[PDB]
């Protein structure tokens, strides 16, 4: 079965041939579309196919499929597997699925980059500690100095369910939020149950806009312990405008790094529950979603005030105008701090690129059209008059519950 | 079975029960989503018919009455007898409503309960297909007070004798390719506009020039006609802080009217069936002004606004593309034309839903479509889940008729 996507601005049109591979279900049926839904301990039985089907990607990758040491390597793993009912992936293959797992992302516009991944092997990491001591090394190789590196870092795969590695975070930095007595919040709103975790578990916190949250590491499945990022290792912008001055004193800034920590990484049916990685922002993700968004830290009032907007009527788009303005000086800010970053323009035109390119030699691009729009300016950037076909690949990054939800608590 | 949607940014969560109503298809499998893809006999009839008055008559408060039984027997006799059957006024005007209200690409549907029907089935030519449609433009326009309006011609018979508007919307721009290379006018219709010249039409070849109506009557050759330059509303536009604004020479019709459209209630086709309401501002200043493949100012505009179009990182195509919109909004309100801004139409289609959870147990909507395409996230329905699902009766997609006619 053939299918075919059409850009309606230059009426290229693509043929998919990989959604054939994929295996995994997408919500949607014959009879409703479930395209905007967020979000709609494995036995050996299971196991092996999806070991098998990994193992034959990764020999074809290699132009080595059919050969002895694909077929020993299949039987090495067979047997593992009913001896220990699990198996390790080599460290080509743990590196090969983690490309795989980025490259498969549907949601992800920067997917141009996939096959430049910094994979850190943390397989050998048994404490929270040694969590803590791996995740500053990766910020350190990320940040880079600004000039930002993508990397993941691999913490032990489930084995039990009983014994999860988990980066309690959902960002490796994220500021803290606070709800106050009068129900207003100070800070990240979206941060508020984390940060009164943290605070419980013994977090002193400075109680300001932008406290960066400390790290709450799970090993082995034991308690989260607490930690600092040295703050050092933290690098942070302050936000100014190119033309307007006083919005330094916004007293907004943000950090380098984006990083999240709180997926599931699948490869070959292994299920790695602590997989923090990271590459660099797009500048609507802070400008508009971090910025602007009413339940975040919703400045487009007092911005569109400093501006002296009529905001009297919606219709004077006095919201439209403002998103601009910020949106320019994070852009700018980043750019002037030589600290990596892509505008929305830069980044949709490269992912167009990019999925052409998958199209000719994948046979695909998987896509999510709902996220891969961006959220401000949607049809003056070329993926929205993009078609494209969404489905799952694996390898691949899944949500999981969040750890507070299901752990065991030791005491 | 029995499904939630969740609002992100207000964590309102409906839970949808409608969707099990649904017949026709997505598009999508268990393995594909396609939900960003723009197009994905007598025994076939009387069901089609049957599942049409029944919801009728339950909207009523008559289901499993005599009337109900009555009617449904009467159709089922008819279709038997004539192979298809006709609506009863009520039926017509039901219908329609409906078709509008299930439209889930439509971000317009709280006005759905106010539309005027208007019966056009006695229609026998294209000259009176012109004098139906000419009292449509005059009525929905309303001297700038637009008044939704549908206009019903005769109902498909035996693919035939098809009532057909060539048109795409019953106001639109011409479109004319240059020996110069470029594009003259608007892009989007210029095979429509050679069709047109190919049948006659005299085009004053000029950027902004109404086109004619193609009209086609029982299945017979289109004919020519331009509507009263009276009765087509236009707005100059210009901006309410930039002087130089007006010079670009922009102006839009009120009137938005989509013509091409097929209208199916209780399995019967209406191929001609144009329909009209009120602009949404971002339809004229972001698509139709700013799209690369239509009118496409963008760069024009920066430069006269004197920003640093070097790299894409200075916004400049973002700083312009809003105060487009802001002369657009500005223009019409200024001349007392209908227009709502589309923070104002997406906060009305979330009370929408609201409704229609509560009183119709959901209310399906195409995220893909209804999100505008310009502040996405700072509108409430970016952090709306919707649920994509397909009810009847409809208006549905159809095949340009001149693809199909038989001249
Ligand atoms: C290198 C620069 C990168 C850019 C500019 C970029 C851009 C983005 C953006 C804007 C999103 C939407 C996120 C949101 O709005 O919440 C996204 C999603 C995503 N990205 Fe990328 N990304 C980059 C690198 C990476 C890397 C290194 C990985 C993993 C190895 C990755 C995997 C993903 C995944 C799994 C999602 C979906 C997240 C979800 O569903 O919550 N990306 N990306
Ligand atoms: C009265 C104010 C109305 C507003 C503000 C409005 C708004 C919109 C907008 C912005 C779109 C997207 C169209 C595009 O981007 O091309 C749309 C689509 C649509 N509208 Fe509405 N509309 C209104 C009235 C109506 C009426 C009266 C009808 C029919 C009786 C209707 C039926 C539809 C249908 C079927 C679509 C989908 C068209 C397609 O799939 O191409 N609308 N509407
Ligand atoms: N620049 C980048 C690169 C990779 C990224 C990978 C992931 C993300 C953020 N995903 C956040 C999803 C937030 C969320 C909130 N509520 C419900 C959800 F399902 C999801 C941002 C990224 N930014
Ligand atoms: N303000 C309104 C009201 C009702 C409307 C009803 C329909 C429309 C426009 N639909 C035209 C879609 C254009 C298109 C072009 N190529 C392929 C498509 F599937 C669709 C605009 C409306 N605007
Ligand atoms: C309801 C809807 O699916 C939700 O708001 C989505 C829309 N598209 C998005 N796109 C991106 N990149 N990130 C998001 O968080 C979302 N949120
Ligand atoms: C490719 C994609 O499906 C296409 O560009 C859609 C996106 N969303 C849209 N939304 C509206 N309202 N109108 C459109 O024409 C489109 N076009
Ligand atoms: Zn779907």
């Amino acid at each position: 079965r053939f299918l075919k996507v059409k850009n309606w601005e230059t009426d290229v049109v693509l043929t998919d041939t990989l959604h054939l591979k994929s295996t995994l279900e997408t919500g949607c049926t014959e009879h409703i579309c479930m395209g905007s839904i967020m979000l709609p301990v494995r036995t050996k039985d299971q196991l092996f196919p999806l070991a098998k089907e990994f193992l034959d990607q990764y020999y074809s990758s290699i132009k080595r499929f059919g050969s002895k040491a694909h077929m020993d390597r299949l039987e090495e793993v067979n047997k593992e597997i009913e001896s220990t009912s699990t198996y390790q992936l080599k460290d080509t293959e743990l590196i090969y699925g983690a490309k795989h797992a980025w490259r498969n992302a549907s949601r992800c516009v920067g997917r141009i980059q996939w096959s430049k991944l910094q994979v850190f092997d943390a397989r050998d990491c048994t404490t929270a500690h040694g969590m803590f001591n791996y995740i500053c090394n990766h910020v350190k190789y990320a940040t880079n100095k600004g000039n930002l590196r993508s990397a993941i870092t691999i913490f032990p795969q489930r084995t039990d369910g009983k014994h999860d590695f988990r980066v309690w975070n959902s960002q490796l930095i994220r500021y803290a939020g606070y709800k106050q007595p009068d129900g207003s919040t100070l800070g990240d709103p979206a941060n508020v149950q984390f940060t009164e975790i943290c605070i419980q578990q013994g977090w002193k916190a400075p109680r300001g806009r932008f406290d960066v949250l400390p790290l709450l590491l799970q090993a082995n499945g034991n308690d989260p312990e607490l930690f600092q990022i040295p703050p050092e290792l933290v690098l942070e912008v302050p936000i100014r405008h190119p033309k307007f001055d006083w919005f330094k004193d916004l007293g907004l800034k943000w950090y380098g790094l984006p990083a999240v920590s709180n997926m599931l990484l699948e490869i070959g049916g292994l299920e790695f529950s602590a997989c923090p990685f990271s590459g660099w922002y797009m500048g609507t993700e802070i400008g508009v979603r971090d910025y602007c968004d009413n339940s975040r830290y919703n400045i487009l009032e007092e911005v569109a005030k400093k501006m002296d907007l009529d905001m009297r009527k919606t219709s004077s788009l006095w919201k439209d105008q403002a998103l601009v303005e910020i949106n320019i000086a994070v852009l700018y800010s980043f750019q002037s701090d030589k600290v990596t970053i892509v505008d929305h323009h830069s980044a949709t035109e490269s992912f167009i690129k990019h999925m052409e390119n998958e199209y000719r030699c994948r046979g695909g691009c998987p896509a999510d059209w709902v996220w891969i729009v961006p959220p401000m300016s949607g049809s003056i950037t070329p993926v929205f008059h993009q078609e494209m076909l969404n489905y799952r690949l694996t390898p691949s990054f899944e949500y999981q519950p969040d750890p507070w939800n299901t752990h065991v608590w030791k005491g």
